[PDB]
Parts: structure tokens; sequence; C-alpha cells
């Protein structure tokens, strides 16, 4: 059936997976090739030594060698405008 | 008006700029993130002593460098299932 009048599953195309949540300017890990939010994807480098990636568990990466996915956020940008996905914010 | 009912171009977020089609197993180029087919941006760099990319015109990049573009697969195998988008496949 229809999907994305008012719900619909970001699907893993355009969905990071450190988060479990879509992401904006998404980047590419020269390790597997999946992509996550740049901060997301720093953050699983940064906090292991073993450069582990959050995906394949890798041990020689680098936040340094982060590619620009350009068809990934092209997608995001296209997905949020037909589903209309967004979220509130907050005055914090 | 919509997109979808009898006609539908194929975006950048998965659509090959070297043969400016579709792909399916598409890989993405460390040198800039853009991806293409495997066998066409295998063929930029093979042809190209220089490394030239396709994209960026990049010096430094190589067929063995290509990694696996998760996402770009996924969309694109869904792209062709919600447009119908196909071709005459040989049993070669
Ligand atoms: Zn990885
Ligand atoms: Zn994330
Ligand atoms: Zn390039
Ligand atoms: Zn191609």
């Amino acid at each position: 059936g229809p999907l994305g009048s008012e719900d619909d599953p970001i699907p893993d195309e355009l969905l990071c997976l450190i988060c479990k949540d879509i992401m904006t300017d998404a980047v590419v890990i020269p390790c597997c090739g999946n992509s996550y939010c740049d901060e997301c994807i720093r953050t699983a480098l940064l906090e292991s030594d073993e450069h582990t990636c959050p995906t394949c568990h890798q041990n020689d990466v680098s936040p340094d060698a982060l590619i620009a996915n350009k068809f990934l956020r092209q997608a995001v940008n296209n997905f949020k405008n037909e589903t209309g996905y967004t979220k509130r914010l907050r005055k914090q």
C-alpha cells in the first residue's frame, strides 16, 4: 500500500545507522561504504582509539577520511520534501 | 504536476553521471564522494593514467579504492520498483 502520506519509515538508503534516524549532509566511510551523520560517524571514531567502525567494526578508518556522499545528501533532501520529514525544535 | 504517471527522470542521487543513467551495485569514489557504475568509474580511471576523476577531475584515485555505497544500491533498488525502471537483460 501507500506510504509517506502520514506515516513512513526512513529507509537504510538515507538513514543513519548510528542514531537510527535520517541525517543531513551525510558522509561516506571508505572502510566499508556506509553513510552516517558527519558528527555521528566522527563520534564513533573519536571514542574508539582502534577506529572501530560502527557498522563493519573496522580498525583502520578515520574521521578525516570521510568523503562527501553527494547522492546521499540529495536523496535525504528529496525524501524530506516528499513525506515532509522534520521535527519540532525548542527554545533550549 | 506529479511525477511517476508515465514519465519520470532518474535523480542524481542514484543516477550515474558517467553514463547519465541509473546503475546497480553502485560504488563510491573516495576522491570526491560521487557514485557511479563499478564498470563506468573503473573505465574512467583505467583510461586516464592521471587517474582523472570523471566528475571532480582528481589525479590520485584508483579503481581499487572504490568503496561500496550500500545506501546508493538500496535507493536504486527501491526507485526501480517505484517507477518500474528496467531493461532487457541477457542470460549470457
Ligand atoms: Zn566501516
Ligand atoms: Zn547519525
Ligand atoms: Zn572524484
Ligand atoms: Zn554508469
